[PDB]
């Protein structure tokens, strides 16, 4: 079901700021090589992708990518069948996917100068961090180990080279621009749904307490979980007797209660383990952060909240990925998200789209 | 019009190549922080988008944006009204939007190190370059200075922080490997049309060199001009008497004969001086690389070919900027990039 039908389709930016090097412009000077001299630059701003069906109905849905990608991964799956961008603008939802700031069509903030830096002011780290394709591997549960897959897979296999080559590097943006970004967007957009993955799991949570237009989250596999502050409960390390988990995100609780206000669904994939695996940090680490995510959700529901947990295996999904968007059985993923859209009342009436 | 009908649309990564970093991967030992001891890193592939319309009339369009930019000026304009993109797969072709390696959704070569750097070994410089809103506007020729619009601008005036925004840095990935995703992506769509911007100009030239699937290139304002090795005519320098333009790019003259097999549009907008400006150094730029494309062209033509320049306000439209596809008239300019297309028999299968 490949075929498409947009009332229209575009893209913007939103949000960021502007920095300034020393001094001023001369435009009878030699302009290139650029210089700093008298510039402004606009930084961490953020790039929206939107695509409106013809008669709208319900919610529009934000998706929003996990930790070095871009909205890429909602329009494709690395062996070129449908995303989610075209499976939920065929059900009639008006679909936004963003590049968050730092990453694809984001901005990267880097001037005339070492990387990240502006005269002696650091914006972003010179010193970058990246996962390698070893590292994505075990993270994204292919596998135990890179080059080995778990025999129930729904991993695309034959497309390794495509799906790796979709990942890289984030400069260090601090997490509070990027919310931002994104806090602008959903009040640009009106109500809306959030569709997160991974790291943007704990900045959707995030911005849902800074914006009301947020009216569900769905969250696939997210990497942070998130606390009331001073209420952190105690958990325990992985099973190598040294690491943990992310440090869980502390909020107001003021703002925290903003969170039983809308209906919110974590997804987990499949072959995180029951037991601890010391052989495999990245399995076991997913083992720790999924429990870490059941007290998160819980005290949201002890609030009067309407948190949840689906692990795709209890609804007869078996071997979906750290991505199952783009596992092979994305369509029965997808499903699974009309069904919760159908659940909380947000694929109804006659929507308009507006930014 | 903004409504599309697509028979299918997506995206996918090609070209790029890998790199390893040393030692050996064990999954027991802590991922996180990130290292490149046994890393294998995918570097300098490119992101494509294609939107194919119902019946397809004619070749597919590769629409290639220029230095510092990405496939998003092809989408829509500042102000939002529909790019390139929407209103060619309305004429009926298969659509293809690329961000070339290093930029936007291609990729940036960096590693856990300093950037750019893996191990010892510099991939791509750590000390980048980036030009500011002030030299982009003059760059664009929005107006002579920054914050001043010539008056009979197409600028969408009012949407200047949309636009700028648009705009970053490119890492130093060579520009081979660059020129190789896209003849790789050239391999892969069959015969295509390259529509070519600003920086990509010269690059689109080199792949069509590389690859006979290149049916015809229309280049927005070109930046950087080519000429057969050996034969680079003496330019003059700029006002100043002290700048140069772009130092153009040579090639074998058998491979430039090449660009003699197929139709080659250059396409320029409007208040580019004809009087030497030393007040106004891009404007002047502009001045002497339109006269280099110029000459480069007629090489093209002496060889038996079918190059031409394009100059918008000649066709009747005043006032477009280094941008034209995204001005207020880019459905105009929209309507001559048609033209060349049905002149050359471009629309047709
Ligand atoms: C990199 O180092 C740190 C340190 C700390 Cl404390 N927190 C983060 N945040 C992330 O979500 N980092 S991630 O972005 O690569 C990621 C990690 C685990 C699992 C998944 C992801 C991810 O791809 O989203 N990264
Ligand atoms: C920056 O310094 C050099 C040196 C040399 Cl030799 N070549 C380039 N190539 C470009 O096209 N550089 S650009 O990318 O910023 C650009 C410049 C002028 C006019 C237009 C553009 C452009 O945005 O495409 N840049």
């Amino acid at each position: 079901k490949r075929k498409v039908v947009l009332a229209e389709q575009g893209s913007f930016y939103i949000g960021g700021r502007t920095v300034t090097g020393p001094g001023k412009f001369d435009p009878s000077k030699p302009v290139i090589p650029y210089s700093n001299e008298g510039a402004t630059f606009y930084i961490n701003q953020m790039y929206v992708n939107f695509q409106a069906p013809v008669r709208p109905r319900g919610l529009p849905l934000v998706f929003w990518h996990g930790g070095g990608l871009t909205g890429h991964i909602w329009e494709s799956t690395p062996d070129g069948r449908p995303g989610f961008q075209t499976l939920f603008v065929q059900d009639r939802h008006t679909v936004y996917t963003i590049d968050q700031p730092g990453r694809g069509r984001g901005n990267i903030p880097t001037f005339n100068g070492p990387f990240g830096q502006l005269e002696e002011e650091s914006i972003v780290n010179t010193v970058t961090g990246n996962s390698s394709k070893e590292g994505a591997w075990v993270r994204d549960r292919l596998g135990p180990a890179p080059g080995q897959f778990f025999e129930n897979s729904q991993f695309p296999r034959g497309y390794e080279d495509n799906y790796f080559k979709e990942m890289g590097f984030s400069p260090s943006i601090s997490s509070d621009e990027i919310v931002d970004a994104v806090v602008k967007l959903v009040t640009h957009i009106g109500p809306c749904v959030l569709v997160t993955h991974s790291a943007s799991g704990v900045l959707g949570m995030r911005v849902a307490t800074h914006a009301k237009n947020v009216r569900g989250i769905v969250a696939y596999e997210p990497a942070t979980s998130i606390f009331p502050k001073g209420k952190v409960p105690e958990i325990p390390p992985l099973a190598d007797k040294k690491s943990q988990i992310f440090p869980p995100f502390e909020i107001q609780e003021s703002y925290f209660k903003k969170l039983a206000k809308i209906p919110i669904q974590f997804v987990f994939g499949d072959n995180i383990p029951k037991n601890p695996k010391s052989a495999y940090w990245f399995l076991d680490w997913w083992r720790v952060t999924r429990y870490a995510h059941s007290l998160s959700l819980e005290a949201i529901n002890k609030l009067g909240g309407q948190a949840s947990l689906l692990d795709l295996p209890t609804a007869g999904l078996r071997g979906n990925t750290h991505f199952p968007f783009t596992d092979r059985n994305n369509v029965q993923v997808a499903s699974l998200l009309s069904d919760f859209l159908g659940k909380h009342g947000l694929d109804q009436n006659e929507s308009l789209e507006h930014h």
